[PDB]
């Protein structure tokens, strides 16, 4: 296909300092008229100026009032527009264009395009193209004055980006509104909404010059009484990088929009962020607890973005990881100082270990900043989220706090109002590094190969003691694997936060430090060290690695209930359950290889069984944390260290694993799960949307946790407990109700009840789709076409599609079915979806990313549904180019 390529980056030859749209919504069409104020840049060699225009139908085409004709001053192929030369101007020029496009028949939702009553666009990455002819590329910054009218009944409300500087009253029941921009911007954050939207409100101050900021959210009528915590979590995100960035809004107002029908979580435009409803609308009684986060996350995530990304934006899109994992650095920075719990740190932990690292074994592996691409849009992946987060946190570990600070504000002030590259970012965090080792001549030229270097290093340890000097050695290693993107790889610089406990006592030995790993390998001494340690490694999971901590299980159990750092403690129990499920999954397939008619298992550490009843039975020890603890790892971690995975093997080991500490530990689970009853259930708070107690919900995740463990155990009489507990004005404990209950012959009375209590609120419904796609149930496929044929239908809603379909490809045994009718089964929604959301069809092949790391049969049933895909007439760019990647033909 069409490859572009990192090193091949020039500034354009043209420039445009103002765009004057004029979008005029009718029922069956939208005329977009554009204005372009453009100019001849001082790299311009006399080229054909060539816009990008998808879809769209000319009307009418000038510069400088000079009408064009197609054939003889230009060209258009649907795509591109290209004018000839000799009608370029040399100086200054009004480039004049009329487009006609259909909002109402555009379900990619990209460009302009209808979500149910609301018209809304997406312009990130290549959307505004869609909309109109342009330079689509975010080097090309510019001013935008947007007109938008439309029929004044339906259209009650319409936003642009920016100042609303006029309204007015159209003939036969129209109406306009005028909006000026004033912030230099590129066009991947032009947006437009109109509709029939209702709001809520609030004035803002802000802290240093306390400029008056008027906040509005806005959904569908249905569902204002939906919009508070999204605006109480929008006050908590300025206050946040007020006080930790120092930096302040810059408009006189800021305008979320909840839209149905969204390809992602929410969009950071100008002034006016749009979001998937599920990322902005919650309310007690018809959301679950998990809700609450996501819109924390998200709206922080969308409001950082105006000075990560929108102040200071991206020169070209391999730069993309230096917004996003920029942004999602301050966002998780965020989040961890707004729910005060150790979960936090670890959920995002958990996401990059499984999900980020298959990513990174697999054949779409990439380094954070791309060499290439043919979809921009195929690269908004977890590596460069996730990862790049991973990799902007570094910096901050590596500089500590203060001159962290200092680095950042020499990257926002210098590049404010331009494009930027990862580069810069390095450039800044090395000047800050230069001041912390008060030495000018220390760089940080060696990081930027975490920008350019892809694959999870591997970072393994051995310890020496000598007790006669008092003096401690832990020397490091660290391996990348050899991938296509690079045959040889180089080290990294590597932080690792340590600290050293006392088994004797469970006490610190050292004041935490951070060892500078640079070298393939190092040894680092500790002297006054007295008593041999157990060493404290990667607190906070201080880099993106695969750790090998070379410790016995007895000194992994120590950690754990005497440690201090969550991610230690959570990672030393990880290393136990690993240990135990890489051997019982070899005893189990060596016994079905072979056909054995007995064999023996080994049996889980009795110690640590122990020990996780000792953290349970800790009424001050943390809630969340005990629900980290009881469970395994996902499953996506396991497979990171497995090859030729059985899928079934492994389904049968966590099986033995869970029943023999359930065998032990049942009724603590029971007795807990009661005894939390009264502060989980807890109404406080139960009216208010603007506060969530954080700790509380982790409660409730815990007793939901139990209770899922003691009904597939069927613990005696557990069904009163989960008849009890549907009747929970908790979603979250209701919806768990139904989950639990898959294990009885009441499942069905349980998905009739809660299908009735979510029916009515569209996101709850989509919440019991999860609920249901992810049931424990040996009828799974029949459940499934039941929702496809009661519930989902003909729908287009990317909601809908994914609730239904993801959760059950997370079932191990019913997904991996050895007849491949799992991989059928979604490879034909991937087919169909790709027909009308390239996108979200691309989302949908999630479970195909581990197809090489299975067994050889399941492995030849993925790709034959791969390479059916690929087959299919007209498949989009973006499916073909990520089949063609995942199979190693591109
Ligand atoms: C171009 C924009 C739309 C990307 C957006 N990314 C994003 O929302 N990711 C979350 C996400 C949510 C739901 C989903 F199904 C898939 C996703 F990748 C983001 O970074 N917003 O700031
Ligand atoms: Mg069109
Ligand atoms: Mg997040
Ligand atoms: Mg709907
Ligand atoms: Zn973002």
């Amino acid at each position: 296909p069409k490859i572009h390529y990192r090193k091949d980056y020039k500034p354009s030859g043209f420039i445009i300092n103002n765009v004057t749209l004029n979008i005029n919504i009718h029922d069956n069409e939208t005329i977009v008229r554009s204005v372009l104020d453009m100019d001849i840049s001082k790299h311009n060699v006399g080229e054909d100026l060539v816009f990008d225009g998808v879809g769209l139908k000319i009307n009418e085409i000038s510069i400088n009032n000079k009408k064009l004709v197609e054939g003889e001053e230009y060209t258009y192929d649907n795509e591109f527009l290209t004018i000839f030369s000799k009608f370029v101007p040399k100086s200054k020029f009004a480039f004049s264009s009329e487009v006609i496009i259909h909002p109402e028949t555009n379900y990619a939702l990209t460009g302009l395009y209808k979500s149910k009553n609301i018209i809304v666009s997406q312009c990130e990455a290549t959307g505004f193209r869609r909309i109109t002819f342009f330079i689509d590329r975010p080097d090309m910054m510019a001013k935008y004055d947007v007109t938008v009218t439309a029929d004044k009944e339906k259209y009650p409300v319409l936003l642009s980006n920016g100042d609303k500087v006029n309204e007015f009253e159209i003939p036969g029941g129209r109406h306009g509104a005028r909006f000026n921009d004033p912030h230099l911007k590129p066009c991947y954050l032009f947006a437009v909404v109109a509709g029939d939207l209702k709001h809520l409100s609030a004035t803002y101050i802000t802290k240093y010059t306390k400029k008056k900021v008027e906040l509005y959210v806005f959904s569908e009528e249905k569902y204002v009484s939906k919009l508070q915590w999204a605006l109480e979590c929008l006050k908590k995100s300025m206050a946040f990088d007020e006080d930790y960035f120092g930096l302040e809004y810059d408009l006189s107002r800021l305008n979320l929009v909840a839209v149905s029908d969204f390809n992602v979580g929410a969009m950071e435009n100008k002034g006016l962020n749009i979001f998937n409803a599920n990322s902005l609308l919650a309310s007690k009684k018809n959301s679950i607890d998990f809700s609450y986060a996501r819109i924390l996350t998200v709206v922080g995530h969308e409001y950082f973005h105006n000075y990560t990304g929108n102040r200071v934006t991206l020169r070209d899109w391999f730069q993309l990881t230096l917004k996003e994992g920029l942004t999602v650095h301050r966002e998780n920075l965020f989040s961890e100082e707004m729910t005060k719990t150790v979960t936090t740190r670890l959920s995002h932990v958990d996401l990059l270990r499984s999900v980020q690292f298959l990513e990174d074994s697999s054949p779409l592996s990439h380094p954070i900043r791309p060499e290439s691409y043919v979809s921009m849009e195929n690269f908004y992946t977890t590596t460069v989220y996730d990862k790049g987060s991973e990799v902007m946190r570094m910096y901050l570990t590596i500089l500590g706090e203060e001159y962290y600070k200092k680095g950042f504000d020499i990257y926002i002030k210098k590049n404010d109002g331009n494009t930027a590259t990862c580069e810069d970012f390095n450039y800044a965090m090395e000047q800050a590094y230069k001041m912390k080792k008060a030495d000018n001549s220390a760089n940080l030229n060696q990081y930027l190969l975490w920008f350019s270097q892809s694959g999870t290093p591997h970072v393994s340890f051995k310890y020496n003691y000598d007790a006669e000097k008092k003096q401690y050695s832990i020397h490091v290693n660290q391996y990348t694997k050899p991938d296509e993107n690079q045959k040889e790889k180089k080290p990294l610089f590597i932080p690792i936060s340590v600290g050293l406990i006392n088994p004797e006592n469970g006490k610190e030995m050292i004041s935490q430090t951070t060892l500078e790993l640079t070298k393939e390998s190092d040894t680092f001494v500790f002297n006054n060290i007295a008593v041999k340690p157990i060493p404290s490694l990667f607190r906070g999971f201080s880099a993106p690695v695969y750790i090998e901590d070379n410790l016995t299980d007895e000194e992994r159990i120590l950690l754990l209930k005497y440690d201090s750092d969550a991610f230690v403690r959570y990672n030393s129990c990880t290393n136990i359950y690993m240990k135990q499920i890489l051997m019982n999954y070899n005893e189990f397939l060596k016994a079905k290889n072979e056909k054995l008619e007995s064999f023996n298992l080994t049996p889980v550490n009795a110690q640590f069984i122990d020990a996780i009843k000792y953290l349970l039975e800790d009424p001050h020890a943390d809630a969340g944390f005990k629900s980290y603890i009881v469970s395994l790892p996902q499953d996506r971690y396991i497979i990171n260290f497995v090859s030729n995975l059985d899928t079934d093997v492994l389904a049968d080991t966590k099986e033995y694993i869970y029943k023999q500490i359930g065998d032990k530990l049942n009724d603590v689970y029971y007795k807990m799960f009661k005894s939390l009853e009264a502060k989980a259930d807890d109404l406080t708070y139960f009216n208010d949307e603007s506060h969530v107690d954080f700790d509380q919900m982790n409660m409730r995740t815990l007793r939901n946790t139990l209770l899922s463990l003691l009904s597939k155990a069927q613990y005696p009489n557990i069904l009163n407990e989960i008849i009890e507990h549907s009747k929970s004005p908790y979603p979250s404990n209701w919806l768990t109700s139904l989950s639990v209950s898959a294990y009885f012959d009441k499942y069905f009375e349980l998905y009739d009840k809660t299908y009735k209590l979510s029916k009515d609120d569209e996101l709850l419904l989509q919440e019991w789709l999860k609920t249901v796609s992810r049931s424990d149930r040996k009828d799974i496929y029949e459940i499934l076409k039941k929702l496809e044929n009661e519930v989902l239908k003909d729908s287009k809603n990317p909601n809908d599609i994914r609730a239904v379909y993801l959760p059950f490809t997370n079932n191990l045994r019913r997904f991996h079915d050895i007849s491949g009718k799992g991989y059928k089964l979604i490879a034909e929604v991937i087919t169909k979806t790709d027909k009308f959301n390239p996108m979200v069809a691309t989302q949908l092949c999630e479970p195909f990313k581990l197809w090489n790391k299975l067994d050889t049969k399941r492995q030849e049933l993925m790709l034959n549904e791969m390479n059916t895909m690929l087959q299919e007439p007209n498949i989009s760019n973006n499916l073909k180019e990520y089949l063609l990647r995942l199979t190693n033909k591109l």
